[PDB]
């Protein structure tokens, strides 16, 4: 058939994990700094990312249907055993980053939930019991948990849609930031959050996740009809969950845009004093513009919009949290499993994530303030764009070759495409690294971070030759 609903049923299950995978708390966060550094003119880019995402995403889906090993899989029978490891190891960090953002993200609603009497190390002792949680289902091994991920886009698009409905933005100025591409009155810092957007979107570990959940349901590699039809229907199921995290996306970044694009520390500072909500003496008076965090977007947002949208845009973290923490298990379960080979349960994976996580994050919380914990929020999501070329790259290596695709190699323009795709984005990182360089300065530090450069340079040079090799 040509297509049907009664097929596409069949093949459900990867596309709701799928759908929340893009809209861990780094996400938000990054569309919260689109929504008040640069408001409606930079969403282009977050289609750009998503669709360049959604193409790259069935590749994944191509890698797992046509050969029934996932990506982690096929990574450990094509490279050599050198850079394999190396190669795990930074996916582990992008990991362990990924749920280190989630532990900020939670801590900070956890202490804003309760209206600041847990304090901020309360909260990031309170996200352990996530850990507890996967005991409890490893032990009772439910192993579905499709329920959940519906029931946290539920809770999320009830949450964001609160939102915009309160704010009730024009939606004649969202569509022109939408879909005419457009940035004037630009500064070097509006295109750093424009890569850091553009590097956030893309999270890095998803296809080793998707490859996996694709490998989940069965299928004949043999016959082609079979392959074809799962390929495409995958196709189509990623898409409408890509389709459905962009459109939450896009609410995040239309009505932070909308409400405190251009605002002064004046007018929020009157407004909530107006207000009356003891949440006053965290911003400054002075003629600067507004700088927005998980916590203080949250604390703008309460004193304009009443105590009700501040809960439900904490409600709505703590549930993106939930769900960046789940995405975290089963694609470091997968890696695990086909990297190294090891089959580590999830309880022991979520142990290893969650404490290398809350470690250096109940260091700075239990001492610093939220100001650095925005600060080493920032750092993790330059650290997701620094590891965005390690999932860009070796699904495209892998995935085009004839020997191990068999007759579903990429066509010639899929090949360009990406390679013009691998190159604007190490060139971007390469340029954002020495960019990165130059403040530093340091008689010493600067050569060990020249060191660091270099290696990461290297290793990207490696890989980048490897693909095109394989194109
Ligand atoms: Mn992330």
């Amino acid at each position: 058939s040509c297509f049907s609903f009664r097929k596409l049923w069949a093949f459900t299950g990867p596309g709701f994990l799928m759908s929340i995978a893009y809209l861990d708390p780094g996400n938000i966060e990054s569309d919260l700094q689109s929504g008040a550094v640069a408001g409606f003119k930079l969403l282009w880019i977050l289609l750009l990312a998503t669709l360049v995402g959604l193409l790259l995403q069935r590749l994944a889906a191509r890698l797992g249907v046509v050969t029934g090993l996932h990506l982690a899989e096929v990574c450990h029978r094509q490279y050599p055993k050198v850079p394999r490891v190396i190669l795990w190891l930074m996916v582990e960090l992008a990991i362990i980053g990924s749920d280190m953002q989630e532990v900020i993200g939670s801590a900070i609603a956890i202490n804003l939930l309760s209206v600041g009497r847990i304090p901020l190390w309360g909260g990031v002792l309170i996200t352990i019991a996530d850990t507890f949680v996967f005991l409890f289902l490893d032990k009772y091994g439910l192993r579905k948990l499709e329920a959940f991920f519906g029931f946290l886009i539920t809770i999320m698009a009830l949450t964001f849609g609160y939102e915009y409905v309160t704010v009730k933005p024009s939606q004649s100025q969202v569509l022109k930031g939408m879909f005419v591409p457009s940035c004037s009155g630009c500064r070097t810092p509006q295109i750093e959050q424009a890569v850091g957007i553009v590097g956030a979107v893309i999270m890095p570990h998803n296809m080793y996740l998707h490859s996996a959940l694709v490998k989940s349901r069965q299928v004949n590699r043999n016959n082609k009809q079979e392959v074809r039809e799962a390929n495409k229907y995958f196709f189509i199921e990623s898409c409408i969950a890509l389709f459905v995290s962009f459109i939450i996306n896009v609410f995040v970044v239309s009505v932070f845009a909308e409400a405190f694009f251009g605002k002064t520390n004046e007018q929020v500072v009157e407004v909530c004093t107006n207000t009356s909500s003891p949440h006053a003496g965290l911003f400054p008076k002075d003629n600067s513009t507004l700088a927005v965090d998980i916590y203080k977007g949250g604390v703008v947002l309460g004193c304009y919009f009443g105590p009700a949208a501040l809960y439900i845009w904490a409600v709505g973290i703590l549930a993106a949290g939930q769900s960046s923490t789940m995405t975290g298990t089963y694609s470091g379960q997968f890696v695990m499993e086909g990297f190294l080979n090891l089959k580590w349960s999830r309880f022991a994976r979520v142990v290893l994530t969650r404490s290398i996580a809350i470690i250096p994050t109940l260091l700075v919380a239990v001492f610093q303030d939220v100001e650095h914990l925005t600060g080493m929020n920032d750092f993790l999501n330059v650290l997701q764009s620094l590891q965005l070329p390690f999932a860009l790259i070796p699904i495209l290596t892998f995935t085009s070759l004839r020997p191990v695709m068999s007759d579903f190699a990429n066509g010639l323009g899929w090949r360009i495409a990406g390679g013009i795709l691998v190159l604007i984005i190490c060139s971007i990182n390469m340029y954002f690294v020495v960019v990165y360089v130059r403040d530093l300065g340091h008689v010493a530090l600067y050569v060990v971070a020249a060191v660091v450069s270099v290696a990461y340079l290297g290793f990207v040079f490696y890989l980048g030759w490897q693909c095109l090799i394989a194109l």
